[PDB]
């Protein structure tokens, strides 16, 4: 039962999930793929706060391939280039969606080798200084009900404070409005199903 | 006169713009800022061919200073295995005021394109076919006195410089940048910068 979410959908989603994600304080967003930059930069409108630098958003792309799951780096970050520093910071890794949760275990799995790679780089040491460990959290606008074929740290996904699903969703397809190629046919349907505007003007 | 735009606004832009981008044959886009990567996002929407892998899109930050340029977030293009050496370049972002930034952008994005045809031994005098055609993709050009330019090639190439609209002197609300979308849709819709298109 193919979902159909609007724009404005969307950007409301953003708008309450961003209450909650202030409690995590990000110090940086890393959006997956093309789905995962848009929310990201909505949040980040949310996030801002008046004479405070804006939040910055790096995005990666990661390919999984069949193992005889195999993972490649197709967009990475050049931490150096961007002077990019993972150590001691609250980093949000920002998706569309959580189906299977494949993607974002992996993508998880990799940014905690890069992040470590630093720490020692710097002749930290994670374990002798804790305060200098990275902490990742996620979002989502979509968190779907069902059978998963990868984990998240139980720190994460227990955690109220790391996860952030904006609605967990039954097992259904989700439109999202910038995969529309009829955005007027799109947004009746979303009308239509109830995933429009949820907040009135303020 | 500030102008409220809707996303739907937005998406049916880069529909229409695609309809003439698709003339220059971007092999990539690279988007600068997050205002710019939304534009870029859901025009590869309306560039997609069934079969064919999707078109890559890349994220820049140029900071400019009292000019001076800073690469803040660039390409690692080694690391990508992104080549610019004989690619359609499309540069995409939301508006062009006085144009500064998208000079700047060009500027450096050639300097990449020469340095990778000279590591590739490539003279682009002998093989100028081998040179990277870079493009332009904005929302909203504005009508206005500009403080920086662009190549004549580009700007009076009709199939090189996109401009979805090009309009007055005036400030563009993006919906992005919106916290209340519900007052900044009406505002939009009323000022008549909602859909232009009909349902198919
Ligand atoms: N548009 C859309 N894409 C989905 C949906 N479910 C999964 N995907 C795509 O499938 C990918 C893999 O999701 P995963 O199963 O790894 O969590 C997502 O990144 C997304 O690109 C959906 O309901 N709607
Ligand atoms: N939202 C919005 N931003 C603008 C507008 N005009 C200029 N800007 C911001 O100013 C930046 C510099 O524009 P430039 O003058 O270099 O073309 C743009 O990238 C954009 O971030 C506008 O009308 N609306
Ligand atoms: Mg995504």
């Amino acid at each position: 039962d193919k979902q159909y979410i609007s724009y404005n959908n969307v950007h409301q989603l953003c708008q309450v999930s961003a209450e909650r994600i202030k409690n995590f304080k990000p110090d940086l967003i890393i959006a997956i793929g093309g789905g995962g930059f848009i929310p990201a930069r909505i949040l980040r409108t949310f996030l801002k706060e008046p004479g405070v630098p804006t939040i910055r958003i790096f995005a990666i792309i990661l390919s999984l391939y069949e193992d005889l799951v195999k993972v490649s780096r197709t967009q990475w970050i050049d931490y150096e280039q961007c002077k990019l520093d993972l150590v001691g910071k609250n980093v949000l890794i920002v998706d569309e969606v959580d189906d299977t949760r494949t993607t974002l275990h992996y993508a998880l799995s990799e940014l905690e080798k890069d992040a470590a790679e630093q720490a020692k780089a710097k002749g930290i040491d994670t374990e002798k200084s804790p305060e200098m460990k990275t902490n990742f959290g996620i979002f989502v606008l979509h968190d779907k009900q069902k059978p998963k074929k990868a984990d998240l740290p139980a720190e994460m996904l227990n955690d109220k404070n790391r996860y952030f699903a904006a609605k967990t969703v039954p097992d259904k397809w989700y439109a999202y409005p910038w995969e529309s190629t009829d955005i007027v046919f799109h947004t009746r349907m979303a009308i239509e199903q109830g995933n429009d505007i949820f907040i009135p003007e303020q």
